[PDB]
């Protein structure tokens, strides 16, 4: 039911600097905060198609983990940010929007309960988006398998994709050990069965509840920063 290969994410480590490419396009951040307890939370940024940083954020209430976040996208040259607003994150509005106070960057909420983006568009590689995903969450987290497979078949088996459809690991930028959590996160994420015969994954609390899975949320970070907003 995983819906990424481990031998993927090792392909796409350093695939910008395999196949000679260099990041271009928009900075995009993403954060996944979380209450104030056990688990750590997330944040991700990638410069186009190529990541440059993936960072835990230990011991902070929601307030803390927002501000340490925001200041992470500062520091990084964000043109956008976004974070997970479906759970504990609801209420971070007024503190993102007051951290990027005379800044050009822009703040999305990120909620991936709801009906996929574009979702009357039609699938591209009488079908359309809202057809084949449940929701944001499914959507975004196959845009990201997608772009790993993709990257996996250039560096691996020599076939051709537009860099702008790859995702690169800047391996030296993000850090070896980081690099190797979101790595074990990323290969737990599963599909769930669906009665309506769409894409669908589990949450972080079904993934604890019932595979004793800590809270993903570098790898939500990183589906998150997928999402570049309009």
């Amino acid at each position: 039911m995983a819906i990424i290969k481990r031998e993927w994410l090792e392909a796409a480590t350093d695939a910008h600097k395999k196949l000679g490419w260099k990041a271009k396009g928009a900075v995009v951040s993403a954060h996944d905060p979380s209450d104030t307890g056990p688990d750590a939370k997330g944040y991700a940024s990638r410069h186009g198609s190529v990541v440059k940083r993936i960072a835990e954020g230990l011991l902070m209430d929601i307030n803390e983990g927002a501000d340490w976040a925001t200041s992470l996208a500062i520091e990084d040259g964000a043109d956008h940010y976004l974070w997970d607003g479906d759970g504990v994150g609801a209420g971070l509005r007024r503190q993102t929007t007051e951290a990027f106070s005379g800044k050009k960057i822009t703040a999305t909420m990120f909620k991936g309960s709801e009906s996929p983006f574009d979702e009357d568009a039609p699938y591209q590689a009488v079908r359309t988006i809202g057809d084949v995903f449940r929701n944001k969450r499914a959507q975004f987290y196959y845009a990201l398998a997608d772009r790993l497979y993709l990257t996996y078949r250039a560096v691996v088996h020599g076939e051709y994709a537009d860099p702008d459809d790859m995702l690169s690991f800047d391996k030296e930028a993000i850090g070896e050990k980081m690099l190797e959590k979101l790595f074990a996160e990323l290969t737990q994420i599963q599909r769930k069965f669906n009665n309506n015969g769409k894409l669908e994954l589990m949450t972080k609390v079904e993934m604890k509840q019932k595979l004793g899975i800590p809270s993903p949320n570098l790898a939500d970070a990183l589906m998150m920063c997928m999402h570049c907003p309009a």
